């Protein structure tokens, strides 16, 4: 009868739907807005706070505030609000009937899972739930059983090396360089040309510019030398009001930070080094099989030409007597949700849900003992 | 109708097959491994422990453990498991019909044979069984009937002098220096160059390096002096992950342990002295015939140039007026199994099986009174 | 006239001083720091690299990097720099006059000692030098002459059984678990509570937390059970900027990796097992004395209550009819240097130095022929 409810709870977007499908049904930004002006107009259905896609449409008035920051939820009051919205106004189902499946980034605060389970068992009264790691669901979706995954969302970037089904918990690195940092860096470096973006609403415009105009350069120095005699690199974008801007070497300087994290003045290894370091933390016999299965998930890994530079850069580190392959699917943006649907549809998994009667016995602490 | 089922269940490898052939059918390592990680997957065909050549392919996960140590069985529970594997998954033959011939090392604990007979007669319900010594079977395979044999496997090294059909049980020396100590010594002296191997998985890599890169030097001092100006001795080996290691005078230092057991910190005489002492313990009238028949069996004796040094070394001890010949058959690695096949094929031997109804009357104590 | 210079150059700190004393004069962390920022300020005496305590004072800017890792020296250029620092800027003596006494861990790559000899005989032009083992020097300072020493520093942990003046080279175990691994594990498990430390500058902060706030539990299960109803276990530590942090059952979980190394997911026996296995590798006639003389040295062995658990754990392994004693001195942190001073002060030891004229004839290879 009832099957599941699979909702990937990212930092940027709330991707959600039913189990067993090939694509999520609801995809909206995870923001909640609150008005900040006089509001002298009468009627017109003025609500206290606009959440989801409606907030993005009217951003010129409200002050957007993301409830999820760096993967850790910090505004639980708004979080239950956005969950209520996605369950009622977007799917139009009763959450009390269908079990739900959730996702969380690894090495996360321990209280976060407890409070998530408590909220989903008290306010919504679901029958069952389960918390999964995104990096294993991506490899679920990819269809293989062994490999190393480089997830890269909006707030957190991490690796999980997994052999033929056996995870290695001591090789799970996690760096806090993600999409929001790139957006901030682009906003900062656009000032050199003359354009200044400050308001929370203009952060969305800068994010859109990054989404629709940025690419990863295969060779940074040669690209800079070419941009010195700037002929065919500059592009044009149209602001909502009508002004046209031109960005040149900012096109490939912004996404490079993933490879040279010193551009934001933080001493860390780029995404091409954390993968290699996480591979080198496993015992020697499996590095050959890990090298040949590199899976890219997450939205931030969707820049053009990222895979080519990842190959060209990792090949410089690994020994020369072996091959390296990266496996970017064209539909990686919903890889976590696809994997969650695949896991929820399985028959063997039906015994791993957390029953309500089980939770009443042991309290919210059951999540650590049962889920992982 | 039925002929036999002989399996040279040594310490290192389990060599098994049918009588009357010229080579065994199943040759696999005698290791049983158990995983050590949580296994976040689902399904994928889990066994609690992988036995035989399957475990050797997944050593990146498990903690391999040899059930047989120094010839003496220590972990019967896995011993019956690997015997079950041998009978079913590799030979595909019903043990309830074919009689089996087992082998053991001399000067072994009394309880070992008793437990072996009890397990074979209760768990597998064989009709007949018999336990023989490796050193006589290797001579049997060699085809002669008078000579002294130096067996050297993975856990035990021993000598058994045989005159014309008559053994000499009062002159059977046995030193516990074997291949495993050589592997550990190579692991220890490889740290001098810089490479450190610790886990059970890397012991296999070190063992393979020993197998395909070590040799026995005729004159140790001259070889060291040559290695002082190291030009044409060093070789290269490629590790599973890609790194290449170079080992120089570590090549001939490892297998010299058999000749100077003081390298591994034990007060004992080498294999070039135990054979001589065993020969000198027999009466004077057979030493001339024993000196001319030296049969080398077992895997450990497969180093290049071992026979030549053995000859040059025993010649120095024996009187100068008589000759020495060390017969090193080419296939000696399977000599014990060949001899077991020859012994089980013969018609005369068919009266010395231990019938099940005979075992019922007297219990498992029949093995000592009947086998030897 | 001239007496000696004992410079115990361990992995974590460089403890140095003169012979004949009861405590070293120089104790500073063994790091070298390099700036990474704009440096727009003029003057102020900005140096290229800060070495020693000065770097530890300005960690907010520099990128600290240890030149010695796991006892093996990897950055010789920085190592000679810190040697020049300790010789000139702290002791204020001319190295060309006084002889120096160095120390190193056993089972180290051969090239380390040779390069140490070359550096000390070419760059500084010392008259004579000698290299010792920490484990024997700690027993030397302890005052006895028969016992088993468990040295456990910052990079290496090794055991050396000693009978009445005769060392047993075939029973020197060595596991690579030390204080740095504990610091990394504490950094990783602090993220469960919510505190994230990534910067190399914050590793020092975590190390200070570990030094001043953690202890070894006698019974792990009972301590966890009491921590379930956490009342009197949490303690408060103040960060340099002003925030306070509170850790509960994290106080005793970090030092429990010494005894259960499976927490870092590496396959080795705990320090209570390597000592016992090293005892069991010796001949049967010295174990009774080895049991009753257990000497602990090194900084890592200074956790409160380590001796009680070590005794309770070794008693459970040894035969029940013979007694176990552990001898932790109150000042065991400097025991290696105290032993070095004692050894260099003696008159009989005067004939074992490596003379410069002797080194010229034979080159840097003399260390292996003379020292050990
Ligand atoms: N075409 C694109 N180019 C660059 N970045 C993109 C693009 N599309 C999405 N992104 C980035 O991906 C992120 C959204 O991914 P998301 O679905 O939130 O994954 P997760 O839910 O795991 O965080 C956004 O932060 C955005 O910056
Ligand atoms: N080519 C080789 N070079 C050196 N040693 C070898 C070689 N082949 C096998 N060995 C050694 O021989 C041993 C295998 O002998 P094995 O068949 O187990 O004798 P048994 O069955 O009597 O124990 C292994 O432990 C290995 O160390
Ligand atoms: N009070 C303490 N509690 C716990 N650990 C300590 C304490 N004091 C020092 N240590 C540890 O001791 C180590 C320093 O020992 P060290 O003098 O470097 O030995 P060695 O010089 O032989 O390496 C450091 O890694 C530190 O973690
Ligand atoms: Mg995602
Ligand atoms: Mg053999
Ligand atoms: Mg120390």
């Amino acid at each position: 009868e009832t099957t599941a409810l699979v909702c990937d709870n990212g930092s940027g977007l709330v991707k959600a739907g039913f189990a067993g499908d090939d694509a999520p049904r609801a995809v909206f930004p995870s923001i909640v807005g609150r008005p900040r002006h006089q509001g002298v107009m009468v009627g017109m259905g003025q609500k206290d706070s606009y959440v989801g896609d409606e907030a993005q449409s009217k951003r010129g008035i409200l002050t957007l505030k993301y409830p999820i920051e760096h993967g850790i939820i910090t505004n639980w009051d708004d979080m239950e609000k956005i969950w209520h919205h996605t369950f009622y106004n977007e799917l139009r189902v009763a959450p009390e009937e269908h079990p739900t499946l959730l996702t969380e980034a690894p090495l996360n605060p321990k209280a976060n899972r407890e409070k998530m389970t408590q909220i989903m068992f008290e306010t919504f009264n679901v029958p069952a739930m389960y918390v999964a790691i995104q990096a294993v669901l991506s490899l679920y979706a990819s269809g293989r059983t062994t490999g190393i995954v480089l997830d890269s969302g909006d707030g957190v970037t991490h690796n999980v090396p997994i052999y033929e089904g056996y995870a290695l918990p001591h090789a799970i690195m996690r760096l806090d360089l993600a999409g929001r940092d790139l957006t901030d860096y682009l906003m900062k470096i656009l000032t050199e040309r003359g354009y200044s973006f400050v308001t929370t609403a203009e952060r969305e415009i800068v994010r859109d510019i990054k989404e629709k105009l940025c690419y990863v350069a295969l060779d940074f120095e040669n690209e800079m030398a070419t941009a010195a005699s700037s002929s065919s690199l500059e592009k044009s974008y149209e602001l909502p009001d009508g002004q046209v801007i031109t960005i040149g070497n900012e096109r490939f300087r912004c996404p490079e930070t993933l490879f040279q994290p010193s551009f934001i003045g933080m001493e860390s290894a780029g995404i091409h080094e954390t993968t290699y370091n996480s591979i080198m933390k496993c015992d020697i016999d499996i590095r050959k099989d890990l090298y040949a299965n590199n899976v890219l998930s997450g939205g931030t890994t969707m820049y053009p030409g990222i895979a080519d530079r990842m190959q060209k850069e990792i090949t410089a580190l690994a020994p020369s007597t072996m091959k390296i392959k990266i496996i970017p699917p064209p539909e990686r943006k919903y890889s976590v949700w696809i994997g969650g649907s695949i896991l929820a549809s399985l028959s063997t998994f039906q015994q791993m849900w957390i029953s309500k009667q089980e939770y009443d016995e042991a309290g919210p602490s059951i999540v650590h003992r049962k889920c992982f």
